[PDB]
């Protein structure tokens, strides 16, 4: 059935074998039967890895033949005759079950090779469509990848009764697990992307195909978005993964620090941080957390980070910008009111309440301090401290008990925030000595309980002071090589918008001079 | 003259008296002199600390007499009769001239005793006049102050020939010097700005009329401003003092890294920031350089900061914010292709050269470092050292000499910048060994031979490094209690806008805090 060139390439090409194949056929008396049983052991004849042997007891399509491995039973069939357009076809499967390599990318190869779920391929062609081989050879290809994967390419020719049956109008046509699939001439690509969707498949596993970063900036508040645009405006790979871009300033109102600009908004700023980031094409990352550094193990190798989602992302050099929490009192009417008259922030707030009384909640040199501050310019300050005593150092303990517009009340724990449904009107609280209840009418309540750091997932890697900041020098850098941190996070003793950004420019600059420093090779 | 209440409120305000008074009379033998003669002498009897003499060989008009003390002949005179109205104004002259203190303002009239020029006024008046003696008062007053100030107040009921004579149609009617100087109802502030006019004097007299800040922030660049603006916030008395409002920024064009603004330009930027100084009312001072820091002698003293126009401020606490001159390689074209690709820049500009040729101007850790930063983004770069070596480092040495798109180009001086009228298009240097010049052909030129702190003036009060910058800790404080520093003047690594108005913010910060802390009464 072979002419005698067909019949000289195939012995060429069956030298590429290194494993031993075997061709199944299962026939019945017609004319079809005898060309393919001629056909399989004129093949057998070329090569001794090839075999060819008979079963017409099996429950197949008759004529048809298995091209497999001896032992196994799994490969592409070929049902009626593989010549024609298809000889190439029949060539390329035994070659690839016989070991030789597909031209295809391997992660393709590998993708398919791991497809979970059971497909039963069936694809009607004829000889003489020059067509249909691209197809047949796409779905052989996977049979021969995937167990799971079953192709038989019928020859429509052959089984003629199967084309009208199906209403098989045009060819190739494919069908899978009974149903129609698709015509025409599709690549592999475009037939795995129909059965393996990649549908609800996690960020995680796409994380983890990341090249590695020059630098990898872990928070997207403001530190991290300045650190992003100093480090990707020096062409390094620059990637840039946090919670929520924005950090705090996205659910704040009013900022009227911001320097430069008089005025602006939460929202707004943060929306003008992501356009000048966009503007550089750093990898953004969002809804992601770090949950672990991995310290390089050697000066000039890479540093990894751990997500909770089960992804890890390596980088020559770190920055940790991931900022703080800022606590709460935790209780009715807190929420209601945030931006409405309750502030974790007298730098910031401070202004709007001129001529107005206000509490500071919290007795610590913060709490304290800020007090002294709003008293210079507000009407009246009340201070509650939850504890018999105020924890604030002795000068600034005095300082406050010596102003005329201040009162301080000890043992105090504030029970309600009550507004107006607008704003604060005033706050209730307890004595938590006598159990009393009492109120107090203001328009402003500052909270200055304390800030927790989102530094936990660094405990035993980077060095933390007593309130869980991270160490740095005036160069950003922590105790770890490479490693750097900016803003709210750090020891950096103020915690403000403008500080934080020039402080994530800092410490890129700080890790593109470490990048120099350590490409020593 | 005098009737009975006339003479009875004199014996009581001659009481006033600390020193003796001479009226001092020249007569004719006209009744209006016989009248006035019996006035001065009723007057005399009033008092031992009056006495009345008389000299009529004086060339002065008759009747008049002259109000002084003994062996003075300074003071107000009288022509013709000092009744009707008048009679208040004589009194209040009496009693100038004894000794009793005048009701304006003494800043007032200690200007009026230290007016420099001779002016001799007259006034004619009328006896009936009700708006005359404020204006005869006002006059008298300045003539008792300041003996080069003459006042004749003149009878014209008297004096009628006169009246005719200078065509005085309405009174009061002033004159000076001869020439005709005001009528009506004037007041002796305006008196004082017609002849004591502040016309072309320097504003460092103001300067020194300044009451004490609570911050003084010297440098009005990005740092100082962020200062002014965090401070200002908090209610406290903020200067700002500096040579040239906006800094370094002021001469630059595109500035592409201040973060969260894609683009802006370097005049705009900083009218953004007077903009929001502004809003807060700090008292900003242009024009202005300091010239030395006076340290306060105690803690919760005042420092003084002394003007190179000689003027001095004093405060309870300092922001230095000085910043940097950025040195140039003081050759032709340099100036005419700043901003036309003549930059001081890495960071700032590096993006601009994506796929050009450029050059690096100085061998040290920035230049060399800045070389190989722009030889990962730029076509080439060559690197031009003054000296037979560089003195960068050693390992950013051997980075730079193994990158395959740098030269580095020792013994190498640059003779010129050469543009095509709008850009820069090579450079022009010559090998200062041998003496051969050579040409680059190149579209940029970053100039990195180092920067010079404005800090000299600073000298001996002030910590500074080796490199002339002031040595800072986290919190922008300095060596000395109470003065603090931010910016590209201090020690902090790197020398951005965004960085400069974070430190700013924090040396505002720190300042707030000491003088909370400071308060110990
Ligand atoms: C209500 C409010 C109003 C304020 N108003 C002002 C104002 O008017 N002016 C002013 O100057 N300052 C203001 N501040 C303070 C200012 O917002 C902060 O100082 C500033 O945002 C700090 O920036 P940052 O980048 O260091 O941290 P953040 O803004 O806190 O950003 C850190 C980011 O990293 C994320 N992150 C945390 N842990 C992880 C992790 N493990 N992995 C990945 N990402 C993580 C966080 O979710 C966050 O999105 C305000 C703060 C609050 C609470
Ligand atoms: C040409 C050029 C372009 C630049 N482009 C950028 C850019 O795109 N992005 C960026 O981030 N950075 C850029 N920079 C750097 C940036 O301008 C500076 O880092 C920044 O302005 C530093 O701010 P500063 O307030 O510390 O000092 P300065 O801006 O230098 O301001 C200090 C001010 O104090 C004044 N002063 C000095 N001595 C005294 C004295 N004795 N008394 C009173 N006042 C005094 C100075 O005259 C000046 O006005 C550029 C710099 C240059 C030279």
């Amino acid at each position: 059935m072979l002419d005698t060139n067909m019949k000289t390439q195939l012995k060429a090409y069956l030298e590429k074998l290194t494993k031993p194949v075997e061709l199944i056929a299962t026939l019945d008396d017609s004319a079809k039967s005898a060309e393919i049983k001629e056909l399989l052991a004129e093949i057998a004849e070329l090569s001794d890895k090839v075999t060819f042997k008979e079963d017409n007891s099996l429950p197949v399509r008759k004529p048809s033949f298995l091209i497999t491995n001896p032992g196994s039973n799994q490969g592409p069939r070929f049902a009626g005759s593989p010549l024609g357009h298809e000889f190439t076809s029949l060539v390329l499967a035994l070659l690839w079950t016989g070991g030789h390599p597909s031209k295809e990318a391997q992660s393709l190869l590998e993708q398919i090779r791991h497809i979970d779920g059971d497909f039963e391929f069936e694809t009607y062609y004829s000889l003489s469509c020059h067509n249909c081989p691209d197809v047949v050879q796409a779905l052989n290809l996977m049979s021969v990848l995937n167990p799971r994967i079953k192709h038989t390419a019928i020859d429509g020719g052959t089984f003629q009764n199967e084309i009208t049956d199906r209403n098989v109008m045009g060819v190739p046509a494919v069908f899978v697990n009974g149903k129609e699939f698709g015509q025409g001439r599709m690549t592999l690509t475009e037939i795995v992307a129909k059965i393996d969707t990649g549908a609800e498949k996690r960020a995680a596993e796409e994380l983890n195909k990341r090249d590695a970063y020059d630098v990898l900036i872990v928070g997207s508040g403001p530190a991290g978005a300045a650190a992003a645009i100093y480090s990707a405006r020096k062409g390094i790979r620059t990637g840039l993964m946090g919670e929520r871009f924005g950090g705090q300033i996205l659910d704040t109102v009013d900022i009227e620090n911001y320097i430069s600009v008089p005025k602006t908004e939460g929202q707004k700023l943060a929306g003008a941080l992501k356009v000048h980031v966009d503007e550089y094409d750093v990898d953004v990352i969002d809804s992601q957390s770090a949950s672990k550094l991995i310290p390089a193990a050697v000066e000039g190798g890479l540093h990894q980070i751990e997500t909770a989602s089960g992804a890890v992302l390596k980088a020559r050099s770190i920055i940790v910008a991931t900022g703080a929490k800022w606590r709460n009192m935790n209780v009715p009417g807190e929420d209601q009111y945030r931006t409405k008259g309750v502030t974790y922030c007298p730098h910031c707030d401070g202004p709007l309440f001129k001529g107005k009384r206000v509490a500071v909640i919290g007795g610590g040199n913060s709490g304290v301090e800020a007090a002294i501050d709003l008293a210079g310019i507000v009407e009246h300050v009340t201070l509650l401290e939850f504890a018999p005593e105020m924890k604030a150092d002795q000068v600034l303990q005095d300082k406050l008990r010596s102003l005329k517009n201040v009162d301080i009340i000890l043992n105090a724990q504030t029970t309600e925030v009550k507004g107006d449904g607008s704003k604060v009107v005033g706050l209730e609280y307890r004595d938590r000595v006598s159990g009393d209840i009492h109120n107090i009418e203001l328009a402003g309540i500052f909270v200055q309980i304390g800030l927790l750091p989102n530094t936990n997932w660094l405990e035993g890697a980077v060095e933390r002071n007593r309130m869980g900041e991270i160490i740095i020098d005036a160069k950003c850098e922590t105790n770890v090589k490479g490693v750097f941190a900016a803003g709210d996070c750090t020891t950096v003793p103020y915690k403000q918008i403008i500080i934080a950004t020039g402080e994530g420019a800092k410490a890129s600059l700080s890790a593109f001079d470490y990048l120099i420093r350590t490409k020593t090779a």
